[PDB]
């Protein structure tokens, strides 16, 4: 009963779409995003790892509304426990899987970090967070197998903060693209 984009390419046409106004209807895109099926030979181009970290490649600017990109995890590669920096942020599963464990956020004093909820991304799935529902860590469950995922975020944002497990303390941290439109940004 949901449109089904039949390629990324459908995806990205109805994104701009769903975009193009001041509201967004958040579980229409995640149906949306959700209903497409992962195909590797329309992303390969995107797919660009690192042995160490995770790394980030842009697909689409989304006419200034959106981002959308791909994130490649190498064998065991995570993310710290950040924020989103008051955006709308779609993660949809195009292979592997990945676990997200959602905080709550920490107050002015010190203290472990509060785990809220923990889940694996099953394959295609797409997930949807804001600040509003929490801080998150995301991370591949394997260490023999990557993980790739698609982001949307609305609207785009290049800085977030990064917080420390053992106390809520945090850093702003300014987020790079690996690549964009398939081409190396080093
Ligand atoms: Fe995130």
């Amino acid at each position: 009963e949901v449109l089904k984009p039949r390629t990324l390419a459908d995806l990205i046409r109805i994104l701009h779409q769903l975009f193009a106004g001041d509201e967004v209807n958040v579980e229409e895109v995640q149906a949306i995003m959700e209903a497409y099926e992962s195909d590797p030979t329309e992303w390969a181009m995107y797919a660009k790892f690192d042995q160490y970290r995770y790394t980030r490649n842009l697909v689409d600017q989304g006419n200034g509304k959106f981002n959308l990109m791909i994130l490649c995890w190498g064998e065991g590669h995570g993310s710290s426990i950040h924020d989103h920096t008051n955006s709308h942020c779609f993660l949809k599963m195009l292979q592997g899987n990945l676990k997200e464990t959602l905080f709550a956020w920490p107050d002015k004093k010190s203290n472990e970090m509060v785990k809220k909820s923990e889940r694996v991304l099953r394959e295609n799935q797409c997930a949807y967070i804001n600040d509003s529902v929490g801080l998150h860590r995301v991370e591949n469950i394997s260490h023999t197998e990557p993980a790739v995922s698609l982001h949307l975020y609305s609207p785009p944002f290049d800085t977030c903060h990064a917080f420390d497990q053992r106390t809520g303390h945090k850093n702003k941290v300014t987020m790079t693209f690996h690549s964009k439109f398939g081409i190396r940004t080093p």
